[PDB]
């Protein structure tokens, strides 16, 4: 690319697999939405903020591609495997479930700043401390705190109501 | 009729049984909100959800009316029967007896949309996919929904004044 | 389910085939969209038509989701596979696959249709009515008007830079 | 200086040098856009993108001199040597140079950080990061973009016209 | 002094003891503050609220500094010791840790008036009456109320997610 400067094959690789990572995630929380909303689990507000999700992740993958672009690397796009599961249980199970994927996703964002430091590429490590790095801080706290408030609500059915009703 | 065309005596004779379906339902649901009213039973959401659903079916009856007369039909109408119970129980009991009704209006849509295909009647397809068809499958999920909550929640008497309060 | 009521099997499951081809064709779209932003391609208003594309596509996708919980069918999800180039050559080029994508869920929709009709199941008949088969329609009229503009135009570098700058 | 505190002098004369690059980059933008100002070129937009980009070069030598002070680190100004051409031929032949002198000044910020880096200077890399890296990456992908338009444009004289009035 | 007048040293010196004791009192809403943000705690009503007195406690000290020095007295600042503990427990066992510590800043201050009282000092006992006595006492009712409503509520997870989200 005429434009490519500093960019190592080994980063622009990395930032087509984080794309799948960040597509596959926004895959889940349509699943996971998606399933709040059957009318024998029926909790909206548990639905909206997995749906919300859905679109978070899938714009981080949209960024990712404009920076993939930015810098002269190539996309390229692979299967977006299905989620992992058909039926998500309950809340408690799939915010669980959403604190792995969390995690997971934020692990690979720091494989690819300690790669982006190996090799010398200031632009990516501020792109990632920029726009994704606190993102999923901020997010994981999130997850981490209505864990507990569920897990204190646990008159299991009153309680999982009760969280949706008042905190979602 | 001066203005009647495509309009089957079949067709014609079914609008006014669904008139006299759609009236029930709306002295059921009025019957189901005064229940509700009662300073023994006193859950105002419960009521007022109800009282809404006896316009709603009113409305519904009203316009399958306006649409007989539109075609050139005549309105025929028949003794209404009071509803099936005086009281009616909890809000479980009551939402469960609202859906069994809600399909039981759905069916009879499905009935005449049936007759109305083997009649080769596209107006009173159209008519029926517009105002009803849709409004009907609303309307029963909503219901699954609740039915799903009022469960989850069932310490019975405090899950009937939750609900109550922060769904409806 | 509770409020499941003329709802077959078969159609459950064309719809969930249907969620699948929808979410490949969004997909299909962000790869075509990010396409145009390279720096060796830069067609910012090609870019664009493709990526409004993959949202509308998503949003189909999402419908028929809520639709199956509606009718109290269950969502089933599967891989999505890659779109089936990486590079996609000119504007031409890429507009020709859009119509061929496009005719494709097309012909799905008619399918699916044909099924709701052999299955007597009048509210899916106007689902795909309503929100489905006139969009397709105006969708395929207006990429067709592109494509012999485009073919019009083709000085081919001259053609398409005054395509993208004058119609997208 | 009373406050300079993990401010090497490495830094600080690279600093310097900076700043004239930066002043150099000014000057060359003011050359080309006048060029296009000539009655014998008279490319409007050309000159317009190429006076602004005098200014934002100028600005950003600015604050490398502010930063220079807040470090208690001490301005040298040395020459400024004029533009490498005076006649700068086609808009293509300009746009070519341009990106060139952005990824010369790239390259200069890339070491700057290094040379941060390897001095353990954090507050020099958040300098940079904030302020001139992505303002590099993004202009220098705009300038591709536009390359490749130009490129796909050249008759010559028609293509620099129309390139002019529809995209700059 | 030269502005000095009818200001023992005895209520100069328990003004600045008063001051270290408000210090002390914002240091522990600060620490209670905190352990109820640990995603581990996570009752962001309770945060709130002893965040928002360690503000009221600090500017109770600053109120007290500024009338040390309109009267002539000598602010004279000692180490502020670290709160009594480290982590708080429940909603309750933080609301009883609270009220004993409001308890004792009011017997402070109530000492403090006996001493002006004393000293004939008028215009100290006037100060304590505009801007403490009556706030600790509508504090403390404030806290009674809220122990009262917690104890009530102890299923106890169920009873401390409630109280945070519908009194705080
Ligand atoms: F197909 C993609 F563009 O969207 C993915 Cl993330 C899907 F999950 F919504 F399918
Ligand atoms: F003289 C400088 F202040 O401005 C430089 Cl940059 C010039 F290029 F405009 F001359």
């Amino acid at each position: 690319s005429q434009i490519r400067q500093n960019y190592s094959t080994e980063v622009e690789a990395a930032v087509n697999r984080l794309v799948n990572l960040y597509l596959r995630a926004s895959y889940t929380y349509l699943s996971l939405g998606f399933y709040f909303d059957r009318d024998d689990v029926a909790l909206e507000g548990v639905c909206h903020f997995f749906r919300e999700l859905a679109e978070e992740k899938r714009e981080g993958a949209e960024r990712l591609l404009k920076m993939q672009n930015q810098r002269g690397g190539r996309a390229l796009f692979q299967d977006l495997q299905k989620p992992s599961q058909d039926e998500w249980g309950t809340t408690l199970d799939a915010m669980k479930a959403a604190i792995v994927l969390e995690k997971s996703l934020n692990q690979a964002l720091l494989d690819l700043h300690a790669l982006g430091s190996a090799q010398a590429d200031p632009h990516l490590c501020d792109f990632l401390e920029s726009h994704f790095l606190d993102e999923e801080v901020k997010l994981i706290k999130k997850m981490g705190d209505h864990l507990t408030n569920i897990q204190r609500l646990v008159q299991a059915g009153l309680g999982e109501y009760l969280f949706e009703r008042l905190t979602l």
